[PDB]
């Protein structure tokens, strides 16, 4: 089939705030996002997943845990996620400052993804195109602030997490396995994902 460019398949794939933080992340790190190019797309990937992750979970009046899919959560429903990831660096360990300080959690050495306010700990979220074992030891080796839970995800359903705790439902972790499978198949029907999948290094 025609090769496509990346460049097209982030551009038509991805909403467009999640390109615009993707982009705004690779210009605070010297990054040229139509150079790497594929590095490029796992950042928009990383961020989707980050925002998938906390999508619809709320604490409720009573202080418990809840879904809601809906539109509309009621007024007193609270975000279960603080979410880190897409913040510049500022505004990022301005919030986890305030997470900090405030929850009693110790401040973690590098800047994670989310915090979770039902299991009161940060979370670093991992996107592999690799073996998520080798993944995981890779992240864990880079932060053992081991406050931070680490789960990660693959592009072929595999996951991996700190302590076999998964923190959410199976189907909250389904529609991220399912929105994985469809860049993965987008990706190779555009003969864009051998290439993606070797990249990652
Ligand atoms: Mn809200
Ligand atoms: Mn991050
Ligand atoms: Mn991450």
């Amino acid at each position: 089939g025609p090769l496509g460019s990346m460049e097209d398949f982030v551009r038509q794939c991805f909403n467009p705030m999640i390109v615009e933080l993707a982009e705004k992340a690779m210009k605070e790190y010297g990054e040229d996002p139509k150079i790497e190019t594929n590095k490029f797309a796992a950042i928009c990937t990383h961020l989707e997943v980050c925002f998938m992750y906390s999508d619809f979970h709320f604490i409720d009046e009573r202080g418990e845990s809840i879904i809601v899919e809906s539109g509309d959560p009621n007024a007193l429903l609270k975000h279960r996620f603080e979410i880190i990831e897409g913040r510049d660096r500022i505004m990022a360990w301005t919030v986890v400052n305030s997470i900090c300080n405030t929850t009693g959690v110790e401040k973690p050495k590098f800047l994670p993804d989310l915090y979770d306010y039902k299991e009161n700990r940060f979370i670093e979220i991992g996107v592999t195109r690799r073996e998520v074992h080798i993944y995981y030891l890779e992240k864990a080796n880079k932060i053992k602030s081991e406050k931070t839970h680490i789960h990660i995800f693959s592009f072929t359903g595999e996951e991996m997490a700190t302590k076999a705790d998964y923190t959410l439902d199976e189907e909250s972790r389904a529609r991220i396995k399912t929105r994985l499978f469809t860049i993965r198949q987008e990706m190779a029907s555009r003969s864009l994902w051998d290439s993606f999948r070797q990249s990652e290094r």
